[PDB]
């Protein structure tokens, strides 16, 4: 007769393609990218005859085979595309096959195939859209927002937004490399533990326990291979296949490295850790360029060099060679993107015009024009336009806008920004006709994490109500907030200003909006970037 | 300063003293009694010195000590006493001690030390009694019930019970010594691959799969040491410290081997097997010995002889020998009892009135007296006492009492068998004076899980409406249904002969009552031997 029903023995069944050292702190013993998982099974035979021939069946078919040698056995074997898999354990000889009850085993990848989709409901005032426009619609995540912001993967209005960006992947490197991070507390020390034995100009991961390791939704279990913020990532993949989600390499105190890939021994270093990357954490769609700035002006002020428009350019040209080639090899479509200043005169060290033939979209941060930076010099942080008190302002949106239509960029490529914080300063003084902005300021105002900066959100909630007044300037199209008794003056983004954004967009023909940061927004900044692009509501 | 805080790896955190092999068939193979669990840490320093000395410490006690030499660490050591602890990991440096928040983990023993109080809610018609009187109330728990029965260690009114026998763990043995199993499908192969490797006269585990391997409420988790029966009993002990709870060894085809025992060779490493045995399961409280019956006259008639009384009573001092023991080492009380025929014809053969000296308790089994076995002799298959229509019926509850009397033995130790299950016959004719039991039977009633034995709950349940006569026979106090159509006649217990048989305990002061088997009762039995005994309603 056929063999008795044999009894899965108890054992794990969580296995991973990549895997995670968890008592490993540099970036290069943290990662095993393995080609396929080892699996493993035991069983028991309590009752009957059993049979010749073992196998294990994966959704049934076949992974294994053996010789059935008595009432207990294990095999090894590979399995190598993640996923949930009904695994049976089935006995046979010449009178037939007896297959045991399934038990689901797991192979994790960082496809996030192996996870529940991350859906969570809307919070704050998030309201639900449709991405119908074809505008992109983007928002910054930020790594560290996971600590006293709290701000969590599970928090994003995902369903919102067409593109999400990571802020912010590092490039490996010390002294003379990666100095603009010594003014951020332990923060060069971190990355020196993330790179310890990595090679210099190679792309790490800043915070490895808020990444990888930290339980969040979702990724709670011990044994979850993937924790932390890229297992959340890749659930909310699983989730919105549709959103893309990019990596953003630099930002303003990562970006000392960008300025030495005049060398292309150390460029093509850079170019091979990203492939890499990218072949690693596989739900990432792309990378995200934020360099700031070519020329100098960002965070070091020893940095900066005529050379930086041709490194730019070669670099984007080197990336999108990359990237093109990852594409055909797995046959997915991978973005090439890049987050640039909006000054003119930061726009004029670098030929958009021939850079925009490598670039899916480019990032025009059309923010920060005026701050706490500054104290004599009072404006719109993020204004589409010129005040009517100071026609000629330097910084604008719109001169932003123009200074690339001028260089030749296509207007469909450029993504305007939206800010989901305000700038301000405190006692503003020597005012003239009631505009707190042609009087100087002593301070920075009293800001949500730090000095000079407020989330929108407390904006919304504390400073429109009590002595605060509020001004629309429908010519620039910028709101403001003034307190008249300490002097405190906050220039920001509001609902009818990202609408004068998305019309223009519109109108222009431009690519669609983004905003840094979204952890700072309630809703507002968001369902009016949607709205005023004219996506429909859902 | 002192070093920064450290951050427990994720990682395994349930270890066991005494650990299961997962993939074994055979009780040697199955189980490994070690001296001490063996623990694992693993830690990360994400940021800050990391010290120069590492500790371990469960509960703020040291539990290991290293040097500290680098941002990650793993600690190996051994913990000895089951329990869940507190797991830190402190860094210190000559400025301070830094502790890691706490990781609790679990040592397993076969205490339940590890495991959370199995507390269930009384079911069907249970009622809460508090066990005040300070007579025995016991029943029997069957290991096979889990199957078809159902009955799992969670359903047990365990408040309700003083004592829960477990029935039954076999004595290993092939051809010659455990023949009465054959009759039984699979049974007599079940043990021979239990006792792979193991020596013939020692003890093991029936089915090791319903025993410690069956998911059960509370040992669900696929890493959970014990699983099963052994699982549950362990948790259930937990929530109630007071009940005993003791291996039943023998029953009606487990009995032959003790019957060799006559050959000291054997019996030694019989006792030497159960010390063994209780070292190993440390929820069991003693020993039940069931041995059916001295002199033969149990499932095989080829055994049986008259040494068997003297040997019986040398097994008893010898155990309570061993008992004597381990309770000294321990500290811990043992009982030693025996569940015996309450036949005058069984009682007769053994000297009982010197083996209650070695037995805390004598389970006299009055009921079985008649059955489906004898369709020409029917009777109360439980009565007190003899009916009126014949007086001298020799086998009854009294006969049995005054048997054990007669020969000197103290009624205190005494505890009085209760059915939980009746015993019946079809085609009942040939009665006189409406007296189905002067007539003779032409089968056994159909059962509830086999002929011939109904469970009390489905008599409860289906025969007490319909054609169904009910008597109460007050002279044998017992109740019977017949269903004069079809000549189906069912003898069993009821609320009024357990009380009958509770005041008669009360009245000549026996030891307590029992029951065979708890999984048969919908708690009209279990609450009336409460009852009956002064047990106070809770």
């Amino acid at each position: 007769a056929a063999p008795g029903k044999p009894t899965i023995a108890w054992g794990n069944t969580k296995f991973a393609i990549v895997e995670v050292d968890q008592a490993a702190t540099a970036y290069n013993n943290l990662v095993k990218v393995k080609n396929a998982a080892d699996v493993s099974v035991s069983w028991n035979l309590w009752n009957g005859d059993t049979g010749t021939t073992a196998k294990i069946l994966l959704n049934g078919k076949e992974a294994w085979s053996g010789p059935s040698t008595g009432s207990s056995g294990t095999a090894n074997f590979k399995v190598n595309k993640g996923g949930r898999y009904q695994m049976q354990v089935a006995l046979c000889n010449a009178d037939g096959c007896t297959a045991s009850d399934a038990t689901e085993i797991v192979v994790a990848d960082t496809d996030g195939s192996h996870l529940a989709p991350l859906k969570e409901p809307l919070l704050e005032k998030n309201k639900p859209y449709k991405q119908n426009s074809g505008k992109v619609v983007g928002s910054y995540f930020v790594e560290w927002g996971v600590y006293g912001r709290n701000f969590t993967v599970d928090k994003i209005p995902a369903q919102n937004l067409t593109h999400l960006l990571y802020g912010f992947i590092p490039i490996c490197g010390g002294n003379g490399i990666n100095d603009s991070l010594k003014e951020i507390e332990g923060s060069f020390q971190a990355l020196q533990r993330s790179c310890q034995g990595r090679e210099d100009f190679k792309i790490s991961i800043h915070d490895p326990f808020a990444a990888l390791q930290k339980a969040q939704k979702g990724v709670t279990a011990w044994d979850d291979p993937y924790k932390g913020n890229f297992g959340q990532l890749m659930a909310l993949k699983q989730a919105h296949p549709d959103l893309k989600i990019l990596p953003s390499i630099g930002g303003w105190t990562l970006s000392d490295p960008f300025f030495f890939m005049g060398d292309k021994v150390k460029r093509d270093r850079f170019v091979g850790s990203v492939k890499e990357f990218l072949q690693t954490w596989k739900f990432f769609d792309g990378v995200d360029i934020d360099w700031e700035f070519p020329g100098g002006k960002g965070a070091n002020p020893n940095l900066g060099s005529p050379q930086d428009g041709e490194t730019y350019v070669l670099l984007m040209k080197e990336l999108r060679a990359m990237l093109d080639q990852l594409s055909t090899e797995t046959g997915r479509k991978y973005e090439l993107t890049s987050a640039i200043s909006a000054g003119k005169d930061k726009i004029d060290k670098v030929a958009y015009n021939v850079a925009q033939n490598s670039m899916d979209h480019i990032f025009l941060m059309s923010y920060d024009f005026y701050g706490a930076f500054d104290l004599k010099n009072l404006g719109h942080q993020t204004a589409l336009n010129a005040p009517a008190w100071k026609p000629d302002t330097a910084y604008t949106t719109v001169n932003g806008v123009n200074a690339l239509l001028a260089q030749g960029v296509k207007p469909g490529k450029i993504v305007v920004g939206t800010a989901m914080y305000g700038r301000g300063w405190t006692g503003v003084n020597g005012y003239q006709n009631n505009i707190p902005f042609t009087g100087t300021a002593t301070g920075p105002v009293k800001g949500t994490w730090e000095n000079g900066i407020v989330d929108y959100r407390q904006i919304a909630g504390q400073f429109m109500s009590g002595e605060w007044q509020y001004t629309y300037d429908a010519t620039a199209e910028a709101p403001y907030v003034f307190k008249p008794s300490t002097g405190d003056l906050i220039t920001f983004d509001d609902a009818r200003s990202v609408q004068a954004k998305g019309k223009y967009v519109l109108d222009k023909q431009l690519g669609g909006l983004f905003s840094w940061e979204i952890d700072a927004d309630n809703g507002d900044i968001l369902n009016s970037m949607n709205a005023s692009l004219g996506n429909s509501a859902g």
